[PDB]
DNA sequence: CGGAATGTAGGC
DNA sequence: GCCTACATTCCG
């Protein structure tokens, strides 16, 4: 029932999980969404999918409080949808671009 | 054509792609399969799917010559399915573990 | 909430 | 072409 630290949200990355934050133009504004990949490669987009995955897989070091769906938590790889006359390209952000995208979707 | 070098296979990884090798036991032996994730998040497991992906986006730094589906090419993250009394369980391999696993899927 | 029903995409 | 495996919708 209390705030998760960056250290804790980095922990599943040391146990075969991946976290991604993806930032697209929505109906009205710029918004971010968080994806997790389980060690098996399963893509999960919602916290109840993670709790369901944890309940049907061997309970090691990784537990429910290690997970955040916040696109404003700087843990994992960041991508954004950049539209140009050549078309919709997705591009991965450098570590240096990330804090300004997070500011842009704070609020 | 010509077999791609580690360096060429690492190129798309600087332009928002991910490469994974995933090993498990089949009928008689252990086998590897290569996955790629495009910068949009799309999972592709076959060479002609990457060709279809590349022709649907703008042709820049990334071309067909940079893609290998060979699970013996030590580029990207490696994982294996281990059968245990608690169930099938995927684990990410350390750099130190990868060579034994590639030797085991040659053949 | 935890599973069954139905839809879809890519594999063969 | 159908089949298999995953994603989404539906249900009490």
């Amino acid at each position: 029932r209390r705030i998760a630290t960056p250290e804790e949200v980095r922990l599943p990355l040391q146990h075969g999980w991946r976290r991604e934050v993806r930032i697209k133009k929505g109906s009205h504004r710029w918004q971010g969404e968080t994806w997790y990949y389980g060690p098996c490669g399963k893509r999960m987009k919602q916290f109840p999918e993670v709790i369901k995955y944890l309940s049907r897989n061997v309970v090691h070091s990784v537990r429910r409080e290690h997970f955040s769906f916040s696109p404003r938590m700087p843990v994992g790889d960041f991508f954004e949808e950049r539209d140009t006359p050549e078309g919709l390209q997705w591009v991965q952000l450098s570590a240096e671009e990330i804090p300004s995208r997070i500011q842009a979707i704070t609020g």
